[PDB]
């Protein structure tokens, strides 16, 4: 009964976020160090631009590649000094080489917004893409409400 | 499960809103075609519940992906999608079961005329997939 709904929320959560793992896959075949090219760029954006206009569940999709040419879009000023090659996103996807990596919750450089992070380096290792959403916006993945005793997994 | 279905149509129904607005008569031009397929190829390849995505202009000018080869004599205009899409003047349509002219296949299909009226934008799924 309350196990039986809690399971229907994990399933909505787990459903949401492999959808995105769909996206990063899909920028992972097509971004390639050709399309890093500055010339390129309104390419990125344009197919940004639709990503996020028939995804209204998304905060924004992001790129870098081994250059820090980052590329946003909403297109939000980043903060004097930000580096998108120290982010932890970007590490991390480095670090599972090309594998698709869901973070934990953290709040972003752009707005201090508390955000999980879909994110997946590209094919041809040039660069990182990735998607955040929400955790107000959503309420394998590795998430799920847990039966919990004094904040212990029981 | 009537949660499941109505969901999926809803996320169709932001595709086929994108869509309204950026397939306009400049778009339908035969230059843009690459622009079309290369927006649809995108679409389908994120959206892996997705049977098909095409769009016809009102001169009969058809983009479908996966490119299918169509029947001899396909006439998108004269199909239910296209004439319920133009009758609910830019308003979202979801359509009865039927089977596509392309396959035989039985899907719905959400379905849209562009703002400026030069089209009508169509997601197709598969009851199978919905199920």
């Amino acid at each position: 009964s309350a196990l039986d709904n809690v399971q229907q929320i994990n399933d909505m959560i787990n459903t949401s976020i492999s959808q995105k793992e769909d996206g990063t896959a899909y920028f992972s075949d097509w971004l390639t160090k050709d399309r890093y090219k500055p010339k390129n760029q309104s390419q990125i954006t344009d197919k940004f631009t639709e990503y996020m206009k028939i995804n209204k569940d998304v905060e924004s999709i992001y790129t870098s590649d081994t250059e820090g040419h980052f590329t946003r879009y909403p297109d939000l000023q980043m903060p004097k000094g930000y580096n998108p090659i120290e982010r932890d996103w970007y590490k991390k996807a480095v670090e599972n080489k090309g594998k698709v990596v869901v973070t934990d919750p953290y709040r972003t450089a752009s707005t201090n917004t508390m955000v999980v992070t879909v994110v997946q380096q590209t094919k041809d290792g040039s660069g990182v893409v990735a998607i955040n959403m929400k955790i107000d916006e959503l309420l394998k993945s590795g998430y799920a409400f847990i039966l919990t005793k004094d904040k212990k997994v029981v």
